[PDB]
């Protein structure tokens, strides 16, 4: 199916190699949507990919806006296990879409 055009802001995330990677996630989207973009950056599974906020890990159910994660929020990715036993390849990627809704 297609994707509906909704709000989307840019955030700052830090890696284990002291490298900051730029990511984009909707204000209503959840952590599940965030890692989705990370797959293109490093390409790691959810069991190994975990988001941290204010020292507290993040999980699904809630949205970025609920985690006080703004366009200037600092995210951290911590890995516990190892995977890299999968692949990822599909068109219609790397495309910027418009926004909508109120705040």
């Amino acid at each position: 199916g297609s994707l509906v055009p909704r709000g989307s802001m840019q955030i700052f995330v830090k890696t284990l190699t002291g490298k900051t990677i730029t990511l984009e996630v909707e204000p209503s989207d959840t952590i599940e949507n965030v890692k989705a973009k990370i797959q293109d950056k490093e390409g790691i599974p959810p069991d190994q990919q975990r988001l941290i906020f204010a020292g507290k890990q993040l999980e699904d159910g809630r949205t970025l806006s609920e985690y006080n994660i703004q366009k200037e929020s600092t995210l951290h990715l911590v890995l516990r296990l190892r995977g890299y036993a999968d692949l990822r390849e599909d068109p219609d990627r790397q495309d910027h879409h418009p926004g909508s809704g109120a705040q």
